[PDB]
């Protein structure tokens, strides 16, 4: 077969697949499925000016609309400043994957209005908004008194963040992944959990993702995988935001609360969404073992949690660096660049011409297919280091071994391993349909030896 370093990383690369399939009883739903799902109420904004994109305004109520009081909500309160913050961001998070804009203001001849406010009596629930096609569409309250003060303090990671989201969800359209004493048991889909959509009202823990322990919470801030694909597809992808080089996690440039890290201990739960540009995921901070998935609509184990983080449908993503601790890094169809940092780290480059380094410690480098690293689009290990790191090709040789040659003789198999003193400049020719040409190609910034080859 092949070695166990492979098969780790087809493990992973396959771990969080989804569709066509029962998990924990129930069927597996695509982000595709789960898209319509969300959006099965048919509910939705109108381009009204027909501009191509939901202009939409917002007013953060400072007296109770006529009919208030009928209501049954108890005394009306206005948004602090702490809220209002706190819902522009989270605004923000919908705006950023979606063709749909907020404007602070009055209603105006806007394709919609939506207003904020709080409400004391209890018995109308911790929070809750309308849909688009009702009588009170854009509205959505918030519960607030001495027994239930979730809402507030809200902030990036807490639960008073994550209702802002939600509610805004629920007003864009959005309805939750089933119709909800119920519990995930009621589920109509297995990815009902707010590890994919934070439209769901159960935890990521019944599907298998730690986040946390008991007595600490974490919930995500903005959209996550399904929202965003939900919201796409009723409103249209937002290829304008971060069009450019953005990098995601430590030394974030994304200038988003919920993708940045700046303490080895962060709790980082998000969806990647990215308009086009070269990109890069800095999970250098973290000393945890990670596992790293460049594979648009993947997941990935960052900091020390399982499942926290993903790419959005229709994203590549180009980077991605490792932490001090013993990584995997799964790169895709694209050119990547791939860091694994300290530790013993396995590292797939996948398609293209990667570049990889892998840091301090005993690295490993897999390679599935002939097709990723030919001679046309090489790879290159900009730090190899013989006697500690590995060129793995047992996915391709199948164990098979190789025939180390100076000279391609034309038996499949041959194989060719040269170096430049004056330039430190190593390489791997190999020869595996025995053409008597090299079909596979490997560049290395260091000498390769043929021990330090794994077939
Ligand atoms: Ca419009
Ligand atoms: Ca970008
Ligand atoms: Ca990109
Ligand atoms: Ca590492
Ligand atoms: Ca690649
Ligand atoms: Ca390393
Ligand atoms: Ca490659
Ligand atoms: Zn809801």
């Amino acid at each position: 077969g092949t070695s166990s370093a492979f098969t780790q990383i087809d493990n992973f690369s396959h771990f969080y697949d989804r569709g066509d399939h029962l998990v924990n009883g129930k069927p597996s739903f695509t982000v595709d499925q789960v898209a319509d799902q969300l959006t099965r109420s048919g509910a939705s904004w109108h381009d009204l000016n027909n501009d191509g994109v939901i202009n939409l305004t917002y007013t953060f109520l400072t007296a109770p609309p006529v009919g208030y009081a009928s209501r049954g909500l108890g005394t009306f309160s206005q948004f602090s400043a702490l809220q209002k913050e706190q819902a522009k961001l989270s605004l923000e998070s919908w705006a950023d994957v979606a063709k749909v804009t907020f404007t602070e203001g009055p209603a105006a001849r806007d394709d919609g209005h939506m207003t904020f406010a709080n409400f004391s009596a209890s018995n109308g629930g911790a929070a809750f908004a309308y849909l688009p096609n009702s009588s009170r569409k854009g509205e959505s309250w918030y519960l607030i008194n001495k027994d239930y003060q979730v809402n507030k303090t809200p902030g990036e990671g807490n639960y008073g963040r994550q209702t802002l989201t939600h509610e805004i969800g629920h007003t864009l359209g959005l309805s939750h992944p089933g119709d909800y004493n119920p519990t995930y048991r009621d589920a109509v889909y297995a990815e009902d959990t707010r590890a994919y959509s934070v439209m769901s009202y159960w935890s990521e823990k019944n599907t298998g993702q730690v986040f946390t322990k008991t007595g600490e919470g974490a919930y995500a801030s903005a959209p996550l995988l399904d929202d965003i694909a939900a919201v796409q597809k009723l409103y249209g992808a937002n290829l304008e935001t971060r069009a450019d080089d953005t990098v995601y996690g430590f030394n974030s440039t994304a200038d988003r609360d919920f993708y940045s890290a700046t303490s080895s201990t962060d709790k980082l739960i998000f969806s990647v969404w990215d308009g086009g540009g070269n990109d890069t995921l800095d999970f250098s901070g973290f000393s945890q073992n990670q596992k790293i998935n460049l594979t648009a609509g993947s997941f990935s184990d960052v900091g020390g949690m399982t499942g926290n983080v993903s790419i959005a449908q229709g994203v590549t993503i180009e980077n991605a660096i490792g932490g001090s601790g013993n990584d995997l890094l799964i790169g895709n169809d694209a050119a990547n660049v791939l860091k694994g940092g300290a530790g013993n780290d396995i590292i797939y480059g996948g398609g293209g011409a990667d570049v990889l380094w892998g840091g301090t410690g005993s690295d490993t480098f897999v390679f599935g297919a002939v097709s990723d690293s030919t001679p046309k689009a090489a790879d290159i290990i900009k730090d190899f280091q013989s006697g500690f790191d590995k060129i793995d090709l047992t996915a391709i040789t199948k164990l098979g071994g190789l025939n180390f040659v100076d000279a391609f003789t034309g038996h499949a198999g041959d194989a060719i391993v040269s170096y430049h003193q004056a330039s430190n400049a190593g390489s791997l020719q190999v020869d595996f349909s025995g053409q008597g040409v090299a079909d596979f190609l490997v560049t290395t910034v260091g000498q390769v030896a043929t021990y330090d080859i794994v077939a």
